[PDB]
């Protein structure tokens, strides 16, 4: 059984993500609008960037109240961050991909297809990938507490590079992967694979981490330049 303690923590990372997402759809209309080549192209990059700006405020907003995080320096609070929110960002698009439409809901109704990403100009090399793991993410078929507990533990990573305590943040990994493993065992305890499973997802955020970088460097070979919000997390 969950303890009391277990409960309210995993409610209130729950509560912390549907008060990101209300606020969120919420400040939608502020966004450069969706539209043929030059001009468009460059709007079309100008919204999905803003987008992108918006997930990191939301990541921003939801670490903050994951407790334990506020217990870090903002040295390493910065250094989580900053390599967590892609990780974060492409398992809560895995999460707004829909099986009947194969297409991710951004926001309230901005709903994008494979065709929209290379649109907004984007490489089929890390597309693909995108629309993979989504449809890979589909099959756990992971309720709001699962997404929630897993970014928790994606957050707290020690091996991040410049974390100057990795101790600290071992640690405070630890009992979020404890609730992880009861819950699971609590929800299905027919299926004993569920739990590494969704750690596999990790391993897989990780090379899709990558792929990004890939994508950042292409765009400055393409002389596509980033927000400077962007820049500051996705640059050499
Ligand atoms: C050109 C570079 C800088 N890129 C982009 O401009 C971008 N824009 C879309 C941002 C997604 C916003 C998003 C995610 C998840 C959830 C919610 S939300 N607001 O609906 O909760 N929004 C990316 C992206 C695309 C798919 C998954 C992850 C990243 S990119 O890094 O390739």
């Amino acid at each position: 059984q969950l303890t009391a303690a277990q409960e309210l923590m995993i409610q209130q990372l729950v509560a912390a993500q549907l008060q990101c997402n209300k606020r969120s759809f919420s400040d939608q209309p502020k966004v450069t609008p969706w539209p043929q080549s030059r001009d468009a192209r460059q709007q079309r990059f100008a919204h999905f960037t803003e987008l992108a700006i918006i997930s990191v405020q939301e990541i921003v907003d939801f670490a903050k109240q994951v407790p334990g995080f506020l217990q870090l320096g903002r040295e390493d609070q910065i250094a989580l961050l900053k390599a967590s929110t892609i990780e974060i960002m492409l398992l809560e698009t895995a999460r707004r991909y829909n099986h009947e439409t194969e297409c991710i809901t951004f926001l309230k109704d901005f709903t994008y297809s494979k065709d929209d990403f290379h649109r907004a100009g984007l490489q089929v090399e890390f597309i693909n990938p995108i629309f993979e793991f989504s449809r890979a993410m589909r099959r756990l078929g992971l309720d709001d507490a699962e997404y929630a507990l897993l970014i928790a533990i994606n957050i707290f990573s020690a091996d991040r590079p410049n974390v100057q305590e990795p101790g600290r943040v071992e640690a405070l990994q630890q009992p979020y992967v404890e609730a992880l493993l009861s819950y699971t065992r609590i929800k299905r305890p027919q299926d004993q694979l569920r739990f590494p499973r969704m750690l596999m997802k990790l391993v897989s955020l990780r090379t899709l981490s990558s792929v990004h970088s890939e994508q950042v460097f292409a765009l400055r070979l393409q002389d596509k330049k980033l927000p400077p919000l962007l820049s500051e997390i996705w640059d050499v």
